[PDB]
């Protein structure tokens, strides 16, 4: 009836976390960002607390036992999850939670009650997403081809009934970024009433 959440997912690479910046900065009053936990190496620019909550696997793993956890997965040899109180931030600010999550995250949201909106970022090919891979160069040539491999599985299925709410292709980054805004209408409205 009113504000939901929003997922936003999509491969490696497709833009999801630039989109996202932007929208939290150019609407910092609406969307609060819920900041996932990860065992994966800080990046260089990244800010703990902020892009993701960076544990050791122990540490992941003792949260994991201890039921910290709404949904948790792999990727990429590293651990993933988005905890509880990410979420329970983001609603004591009275604020729009967006998540950042792969595709598993995505089909274990689908089991919570959050019911929230599903929005895929989405490459023109798959080609251009190697190229804003290797632009970034903040993986390993390993570590980018099999991300590369997730990617394409989680490109069909993209295409599945029901999944994506809505679906962006993230060749101009104005252009997606528009997009984003218009798919977000009613909820930036609900939040705003
Ligand atoms: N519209 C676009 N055109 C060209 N490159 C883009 C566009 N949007 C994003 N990128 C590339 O994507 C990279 C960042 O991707 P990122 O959002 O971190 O991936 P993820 O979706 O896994 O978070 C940047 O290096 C940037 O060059
Ligand atoms: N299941 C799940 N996936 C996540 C979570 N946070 C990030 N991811 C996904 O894991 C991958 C990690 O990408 P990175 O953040 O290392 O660039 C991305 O596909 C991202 O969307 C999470 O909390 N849970
Ligand atoms: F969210 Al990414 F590589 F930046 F999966
Ligand atoms: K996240
Ligand atoms: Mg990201």
């Amino acid at each position: 009836s009113g504000p939901r959440p929003v997922v936003l997912s999509g491969p490696s690479g497709a833009g999801k976390s630039t989109l996202l910046k932007r929208l939290l900065q150019e609407h910092s009053g609406i969307f609060g960002f819920s900041v996932s936990h990860t065992t994966r190496n800080p990046r260089p620019g990244e800010e703990n607390g902020k892009d993701y909550y960076f544990v050791t696997r122990e540490v992941m793993q003792r949260d994991i036992a201890a039921g910290d956890f709404i949904e948790h997965a792999e990727f990429s040899g590293n651990l993933y999850g988005t905890s509880k109180v990410a979420v329970q931030a983001v609603q004591a600010m009275n604020r729009i939670c967006v998540l950042d999550v792969d595709l598993q995250g995505v089909r274990n949201i689908k089991a919570t009650d959050l019911r929230p909106i599903y929005i895929s970022v989405q490459p023109p090919s798959l080609h251009v997403l190697e190229q804003r891979l290797r632009q970034r160069n903040t993986e390993t040539e390993e570590s980018l081809v099999k991300r590369l491999a997730a990617a394409q599985a989680d490109m069909e299925s993209s295409k599945e009934p029901g999944l994506f709410d809505v679906v962006i292709i993230n060749d101009s980054l104005d252009q997606a970024y528009a997009e984003l805004k218009e798919a977000l209408s009613e909820e930036i409205k609900k939040a705003q009433r």
